[PDB]
C-alpha cells in the first residue's frame, strides 16, 4: 500500500511532541504516495516514530538556542520515501544540533568497547554505529532490530551543529 497509511499518523505526533517540549518544528513529508508491501507498512511506523522523536527531542534546538547559534529560528524535520531500484529508501532528516561523536567515543571507551589507541582512525560510520549497540548510553538498537526483521538496513549521517539524517533501506519483498 501507499506509505501515507503510516506517514499520515505523524503530523499529529510531531505537533504534540513539539508542543510538549515548547519547540517549533517545520515538519515536511515527501514521497507519501510511495507504495510498499503490507508487511513493511504494518511494521515500519514504530521505528520511524522513534527517529522522529529523537529529532524533536535531541536534535532540533530551542528557538532561542538556534538564534544564539545564528541558525534559522524554526527547526526543520523532513520525512521522505522514494524508490531506488529494487529498494525503498526512507529518510528522517533534521537540521538540529547533530550527534556528538566525541561524546560517543568517550562513552565507548568508558564502556570498554574500544581502546583509546584505536579512536583516532575510527570511521564516521563506525562511530555512529555504536548507537545501535544494545544499552549504549527503548534505544536505537530496537530501531535497527525492526529494520533487520524486514531484511532492511539503516545508517546515520550527522555533523555537529548541522543536523542528522537517518536512512532506512527496505527490499521489494
Ligand atoms: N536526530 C538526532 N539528533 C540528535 C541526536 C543526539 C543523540 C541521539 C542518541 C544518543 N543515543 N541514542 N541516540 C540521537 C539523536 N538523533
Amino acid at each position: 500500500v501507499p506509505i501515507s497509511f503510516v506517514f499520515n499518523r505523524f503530523p499529529r505526533m510531531v505537533r504534540d511532541l513539539a508542543k510538549k517540549m515548547n519547540k517549533e518544528v517545520n515538519f515536511i513529508m515527501r514521497g507519501e504516495d510511495t507504495e510498499l508491501d503490507r508487511t513493511f507498512v504494518e511494521e515500519i511506523g514504530e521505528p520511524l516514530l522513534h527517529l522522529l522523536r529523537n529529532a524533536i527531542d535531541h536534535g532540533i534546538e530551542p528557538k532561542e538556542e538556534r538564534i544564539a547559534k545564528g541558525k534559522p529560528p524554526i527547526g526543520t524535520l523532513i520525512l521522505s520515501a522514494r524508490h531506488e531500484g529494487n529498494n525503498v529508501v526512507i529518510e528522517v532528516e533534521d537540521d538540529g544540533r547533530g550527534i556528538d561523536k566525541e561524546k560517543i567515543i568517550r562513552k565507548a571507551i568508558e564502556k570498554g568497547l574500544i581502546d583509546e589507541s584505536k579512536a583516532a582512525t575510527l570511521s564516521d560510520q563506525e562511530i555512529l554505529n555504536f548507537l545501535f549497540v544494545p544499552g549504549f548510553s527503548v534505544g536505537m538498537d530496537v530501531v535497527k532490530n525492526v529494520v533487520e526483521s524486514l531484511n532492511g538496513s539503516i545508517s546515520i549521517e550527522s555533523e555537529k551543529d548541522k543536523g542528522t539524517k537517518v536512512t532506512i533501506r527496505l527490499p521489494l519483498t
